[PDB]
Parts: structure tokens; sequence; C-alpha cells
């Protein structure tokens, strides 16, 4: 519950979501240490991941993303997305959800040098946003409770809703 | 009139029915982007939704079922609804609007777990049972249709005629 411990589970979460799917070895991110806490949250989100992979009207404004100029895509996102000051762990997750991707569609540009640089903005504005809320959250552990076991596809619908609900904005605002 | 298209508008809808009225700030499901559509199908049931808090032989009803074991009374409800292989409208609207209550009748002995837990039953039920039907009325726009505008008070009463009615049998079959 010091920044310390939330920013590691957080890259560690981040990494996960990115990773799993699939380029210089040299300059790598070696594998963050899980242990048994941090296990079941990536357990999870890989579920979440999947469901909304599965989302085709996310996959579409997804596919809308610019591919390869994405610094002010992705905080104009992640700005709107709380633009409210409420927040939940929907939220928190789509936003990861959303960096994954924005990797994975430039990864397929093949421009790995980029990995690190998202990896940077993200958790720099989970630091600047988010280490507040997460740690009156009794930090990530919550995260869990967010998702009870019989209502994945549920509440999935509504965390795409918010996801595209901002990439749709900012497709028209420019 | 993707499945997609009618579980999304189906959340909506019935989100709708719940948070107009009425609890982990943290856990909340982020109201979803309505549009022309949907927009006037929740601007009617809200209406209809009204007219049935008004019909009191409903509310006895209402008022008979268990506050807080509710798994069972819902699904049996919802079979003998629809126990005849027959669908209109009525039929959906009401099992939307015993859903809505049902929440409500939680909320207040304060279970706020559940407000997904049931949203989680008829949206599935919704899939499992009605999303053929449904998608073979050109989707929810026939809702509407089915609610012309002077004549209210009478088709709503046929509605709670149904509902009272299968409500009245989960009553005596235990």
């Amino acid at each position: 519950t010091s920044s310390e411990q939330i920013m590691k589970t957080g890259a560690l979460l981040l990494q996960g979501f990115i990773q799993d799917r699939a380029e210089a070895p040299e300059l790598a991110l070696d594998p963050v240490p899980q242990d048994a806490s941090t296990k079941k949250l990536s357990e999870c989100l890989k579920r979440i991941r999947d469901e909304l992979d599965s989302n085709m009207e996310l996959q579409r404004m997804i596919a809308a993303v610019d591919t390869d100029s994405p610094r002010e895509v992705f905080f104009r996102v992640a700005a709107d997305m709380f633009s409210d000051g409420n927040f939940n762990w929907g939220r928190v997750v789509a936003l990861f959800y959303f960096a994954s991707k924005l990797v994975l569609k430039a990864l397929c540009t093949k421009v790995p040098e980029l990995i690190r640089t998202i990896m940077g903005w993200t958790l720099d504005f989970l630091r600047e946003r988010l280490l507040g809320w997460i740690q009156d959250q009794g930090g990530w552990d919550g995260l869990l409770s967010y998702f009870g076991t019989p209502t994945w596809q549920t509440v999935t619908i509504f965390v795409a809703g918010v996801l595209t609900a901002s990439l749709t904005i900012w497709k028209k605002m420019g």
C-alpha cells in the first residue's frame, strides 16, 4: 500500500496484458516475479481481456486509432475516461486494456521502441491520477472483488461501454 | 440486430429501470452511452414503470417476494411467464420491471453485491430465451410500437395482469 507496492504490481499487471500474446531481445523487459496476491489479479484480467477482445463494437473503435502516432490519443482518452473525478475498477481495467492493444497495434507495425514508451506513459498516468484512489481501495485486491465469478459477460458490457464511449469522443473532436 | 447490439441495448434499458430511483461507488456500473433509438425506449419504459409502480394488486404480490434469497423466485417467474412459447413486448417489459424492483427490494435490505448478480441473470435469460424472438422483431424498436401514446393505462392493466398472475402461481407452488 506504499506507492512502490502499487507501482510495482501496476507494471506487473500492465506487462501481463502485453507479453501474453506477443522486438530486439537485448532491450527486453525481464518478467516481474509474481506472487499469490497478484496471481489472481492477472488470472482474472486475462479473462476480461478476452471478453473484451471479443467485443466487436470496441474492436471497431480500437481499429480507428492512430497506429503509430498515439502519444496524444492515449492521453486524451485517459483524460476523458476519468474526466469526472470518480473512479471504478472498470475504468482502471479498461485504461489498461486500451494501453495493451495500443502496443499490439504498434508491434504489428513493428516499432518495438515504444513498448517501453507506452508502458512509461501509463504507469506515469497511474501515479499522477490514480495512485491516490487505489491506495484508498486497499490497493489492487479490491479489483478482484469488482469481478465475482458468474457475472463475467455482464460487467464487460459496461466496461467496454465506457471505453468505446471515450474513443468515440476522440474520434470526433479530432 | 447482432446479438451484441441487442445485449447492449438490453443492459442499457435494464440499468435504466434501476439507477433512476436509487452501495460502494468503487464497484459501480458506469452509465451506458445512450443514443437516439434507445432514448425513446427508455423515455417510454419510465412511463410504464410508474403506472406499474402505481398498480397496487401488483405491488402486493411484489411485496410477497423473498427480499434476499431471490435466485429461484426470479427464474421460476421468468420461466412461467413464457411457459407458452409465445412472446409479446408486454411480457418482456414486465420481466424487466420485475427484475428492477427485485433489486430495489434488495438495495433497501442493503445487499449491493447483487445489483450485478441480478443484472447478470436477466441478460443471461435475455440471451438464452429471447434473443431469438427480439432479433426477429427487428430488435427493440418494435417495443415502442407496443406503446402508442394514448393507450398507456390500458395495456398496463394487461401487462400487470400477467406479472401478477405469475407471481401468484409462485406464491402457491412454493
